[PDB]
RNA sequence: AUGAUUAAUAGGGACGGUCGGGGGCAUCAGUAUUCAAUUGUCAGAGGUGAAAUUCUUGGAUUUAUUGAAGACUAACUACUGCG
C-alpha cells in the first residue's frame, strides 16, 4: 500500500582517475527526510566493477 | 729386525653439501561456519523419497557493510615425503 519504488533517486558512481572509464554506473536512495539524510545511506558502500569494464 | 694383524660392501664417532607434511607453537594469513550491529525488499523460508516439528510485519529466507569467537592449514594432494 506504499509502492517504495516511486520515492528513490538515481546518483550517478564515479571512478578515480587511475583508471580511464570513470563512469561506473547508477545506484538507488531514498528521499532526504527529517534527521535521515541520502548522504550518510549512502557513504558506506562499495561497488564491484570488473576491471576491464575500467 | 727389540715389541701394536687387517681395516669387514660389520658397527660407532668426526667432517662436507644437502633433504624431508619428523619433533612446543609466536603470530602473518585464509574467496567459508551458527552469532551480533546497521541497511534494502516483500511473502514465504527451511527440510524430505513425500512431509511434518521449526523461523516468519518482533520483516524470516535472501542482499550489502562492519565485527567477535571457532579441528584444519581446502584446491595444490600423487600407487609422492618424513617418523
Amino acid at each position: 500500500v506504499v509502492d517504495p519504488f516511486t520515492r528513490k533517486e538515481w546518483f550517478d558512481i564515479k571512478a578515480p582517475s587511475t583508471f580511464e572509464n570513470r563512469n561506473v554506473g547508477k545506484t538507488l536512495v531514498n528521499k532526504s527526510t527529517g534527521l535521515k539524510s541520502a548522504s550518510d545511506a549512502l557513504k558506506g558502500r562499495v561497488v564491484e566493477v570488473c576491471l576491464a569494464d575500467l
